[PDB]
């Protein structure tokens, strides 16, 4: 089922609305305002009877030189005897690098003015720095946290969101593997991203980490939570892992990814160095944000203004729409403001280029649209997308703090949402590889004919017609087959077919992987992959790896060799989408330029369509065919307008070079493979060609000269290193007797061939 939302007004919502009408504050100076001469503290809490500032030398009581300094009484901000809801004090002198908490004595929202008070110690709601484990805030000069050349670091923004290629990455996963070639100190840390010239096992043969990303050519890296989360003990062991969907401090970097979580400035500088390194690599940084819930209701929000910041049921229970125990009340004036101010902070202070909203379905449409407008004032190329669903039933008031009707930012309400707030298309996801809820379930690539309609509607970003949900335009659609949640693409292929064990190479499974690649990059919308999808990433069948072993979760960098051909295929498919404007369109101007051979809703083993282009200097027409049959199929296009074709992607390779020609309207499409072709006239005139070198790898029985296994194609930049390997799937009764050509070397302009010659063998042991 899809979870429900309910409009219910009660004592709590009416109390919160009254608080907004009187005390809503837009002053822009809540938290700490540092200067060398003085530091000013501001806390918003209309429910409070008193607020006390506590100063410490260190962020925890374990550290050397840790001591309580003193405590101070904050005073109400009055004008002509009228309180604006804000507490303030100004400390004269130099207070930088001191740590602090607030002691808030307060009622709840439904008992303001009463003697029913409780006192809570808490970090600042508007913390820009904390000590270890985010318990104590830190007074910092943010200038001191700027790395070398930070002033010259610019945003990396896509001209159009639909021109993106997103690599969804977890910071520990990136470099926790020793084979990553990243230094001992920086493995699984922010600073891993700053290490150039890293290679597999540091042997200097093939690129890893940042150099690998430059070669792959992804436009965008989306980072899993690097705001401060609860679920990793920052004073604990290095082997701890969590995705970090457990927020504690929204505007403070995560401590565990830094080299030193005790000094609050170090993580800020190192977090900025990561973002700079990615910007220097020409890559856009998208931040996974989780305003929909906090780890617990024992939070800075609840301790400051009890029952204001969370959606309250009539029974006094916290609404659990997140499935994590609570949901943030985005409809409230001061959380709306907090969220928007937070987004602007990460953009301006950390140079973040966009956001992925966790459970965007829990966040109200008005708030989301206002956030889009705010970020537009900085730059409208700043990207926004999110999950158009919740994680449970959500109880909200009828209206927002503005007096407009509450609407959740779900798939169902895509029409009410800005067309530049994109939504994850679970339609094409389930269409391609099968239900995400069931690892054993088949989609189109595994041979489901019923799944074809999922793919076919996905091809135009679910923006043409209606199947499941409808995007306003391709700009409002994220096109993907897998993410960090549920099974990896290759794990679902393995589980659903039983072709092999998890993480084991299988020729037919890899064919299916290549086909998924073809679909993603011949589909409209914002193309998105899990980091390592291109190298057949496995989690050993883990369908919820959020707190699983770090070595299970980590990117196995050996896969860039083991699946170098698959990486090469993705690398080439990315080039195709980038070269052909209809695929990267933001609007619906190309919707009526598609000619599907069969009905879009057809149950078929072969999907085919043509796309008419209108951009001068590009290809005039593209033909796309997906064949999920176990045999080769002759597919005849219904569109006969073009009868001279150049093939640019097949079962073997993909890219901008001609792989052969086709006369007429009929194409022979190999089993479990795609064909991408373009009009010959256009291919000649456009002058679009590859600058990448090729290596063909053959596997031959020496005695007969016959192939034991299909040849594969590696592709990469001329001068970049490659490593070929003997085929993993060849029976154990054959052994490599001899190698022809350069098994290892650098790509050249001319294609090189490597042949692994095999002889008769009996394992024995
Ligand atoms: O008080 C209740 C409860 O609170 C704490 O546990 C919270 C929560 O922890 C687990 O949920 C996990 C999921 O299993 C993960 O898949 C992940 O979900 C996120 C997903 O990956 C994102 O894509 C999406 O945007 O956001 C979701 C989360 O909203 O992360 C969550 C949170 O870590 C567990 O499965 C839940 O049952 C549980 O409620 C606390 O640790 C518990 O002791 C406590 O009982
Ligand atoms: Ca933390
Ligand atoms: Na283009």
């Amino acid at each position: 089922a899809v979870s429900s939302d309910y409009a219910r007004d009660n004592s709590y919502t009416k109390a919160a609305e009254d608080i907004d009408a009187q005390y809503a504050y837009s002053g822009n100076d809540l938290g700490v305002t540092y200067t060398k001469d003085a530091t000013t503290f501001k806390v918003w809490s209309p429910t409070a009877t008193g607020v006390k500032l506590n100063i410490f030398t260190k962020g925890s009581d374990d550290e050397q030189g840790a001591s309580k300094v003193a405590s101070y009484t904050l005073e109400k901000m009055l004008v002509d005897g009228e309180w604006n809801g804000v507490w303030t004090i100004t400390l004269v002198g130099e207070w930088k690098d001191y740590y602090y908490t607030y002691s808030v004595t307060t009622t709840d929202t439904t008992h303001i003015g009463s003697d029913a008070t409780k006192t809570y110690e808490t970090q600042d709601v508007y913390s820009t720095a904390t000590g270890v484990n985010g318990k104590r805030s830190m007074i910092v000069d943010l200038d001191e946290t700027d790395p070398e050349g930070w002033s010259n670091d610019s945003h990396v923004l896509l001209d159009k969101s639909t021109k993106s290629s997103v690599w969804e990455l977890h910071i520990k996963d990136f470099s926790y593997d020793k084979a990553s070639g990243v230094s001992d100190a920086n493995r699984g840390k922010y600073l891993a991203f700053t290490e150039n010239g890293t290679t597999l096992n540091g042997e200097g043969k093939v690129s890893t980490c940042i150099d690998y990303l430059k070669e792959l050519g992804v436009t965008t890296v989306q980072l899993n939570p690097f705001y401060d989360f609860q679920s990793v003990n920052e004073a604990g062991d290095d082997s701890q892992f969590n995705w970090g969907y457990d927020p504690v401090n929204y505007n403070v970097p995560e401590g565990s990814y830094s080299s030193n979580p005790y000094d609050g400035k170090v993580r800020i500088k190192e977090c900025k160095e990561m973002i700079k390194a990615l910007h220097d690599a020409g890559i856009s940084v998208v931040m996974d944000v989780v305003y929909n819930h906090t780890y617990s209701t024992d939070s800075c929000f609840q301790y400051t203004v009890p029952n204001y910041y969370y959606r309250m049921k009539t029974t006094g229970a916290f609404s659990d729409g997140s499935g994590c125990g609570n949901e943030g009340a985005t409809e409230r004036a001061m959380y709306r403001q907090y969220v928007i101010d937070s987004l602007k902070y990460w953009v301006n202070e950390y140079h973040v280029d966009g956001f992925r909203f966790a459970l965007m379905g829990l966040m109200d449409v008005e708030t989301m649209n206002m956030a889009r407008e705010a970020l537009d004032q900085i730059d409208p190329r700043i990207t926004m997308w999110g999950e158009g669903w919740a994680g449970g039933d959500s109880y909200h008031p009828t209206n927002t703090c503005s007096g407009t009707k509450f609407y959740p930012a779900t798939q169902a309400n895509a029409s009410r949402l800005s067309d530049r707030i994109a939504i994850f298309n679970d339609g094409i996801r389930d269409g391609i590889k099968g239900s995400a809820m069931d690892i054993s379930d088949v989609g189109f690539i595994q041979g489901s004919k019923s799944s074809a309609k999922g793919v076919s509607y996905g091809v135009r970003a679910n923006s043409s017609g209606t199947y499941k949900w409808k995007a306003q335009a391709p700009s409002q659609c994220v096109t993907y087959d897998a993410c960090h949640d549920n099974a990896t693409l290759y794990d679902q292929i393995i589980a659903s077919t039983g072709l092999a064990d998890y993480g084991e190479r299988n020729s037919e499974a890899v064919k299916m992987n290549r086909l998924a690649s073809a679909i993603i990059y011949t589909s409209q919308g914002i193309s998105f992959t899990l980091a390592g999808e291109e190298m057949a990433r496995s989690k050993d069948g883990d369908t919820n790896s959020y707190k699983s072993a770090a070595n299970l979760n980590m990117i196995k960098w050996q896969n860039v060799v083991d699946y170098a051909d698959v990486v090469s295929y993705y690398k080439g498919m990315m080039q195709i989408k980038s070269a052909f404007s209809p695929l990267t369109a933001m609007d619906n101007s190309y919707a009526d330029k598609y000619t599907f051979t069969k009905k879009v809703s057809a149950s078929t083993n072969q999907i085919s369509f043509t796309i008419q282009n209108d951009v001068e200097g590009e290809w005039n027409k593209m033909a796309v065919i997906y064949n999920n049959a176990t045999t080769a199929a002759d597919v005849t296009l219904s569109d006969t307008s073009v009868t001279d074709w150049v093939v640019i992607a097949n079962g073997e390779t993909a890219g901008l070079d001609s792989l052969g020609e086709v006369t007429g309207s009929t194409f022979t499409v190999p089993a479990r493979s795609a064909i991408v072709a373009v009009d010959k006239a256009g291919y000649e005139s456009a002058g679009i060609h590859s600058s990448k070198g090729k290596v063909k790898v053959n596997y031959v029985y020496e005695a007969t000269g016959e192939k034991l296994e299909d040849s594969v194609i590696l592709q990469g930049s001329v001068g970049s290193g490659y490593v070929t390997v003997p085929s993993a799937v060849i029976p154990d009764t054959y052994i490599v007797s001899r190698i022809g050509g350069n098994a290892e070397g650098k790509y050249t302009s001319d294609m090189q061939e490597v042949t692994y010659y095999y002889t008769d063998y009996i394992p024995e042991s």
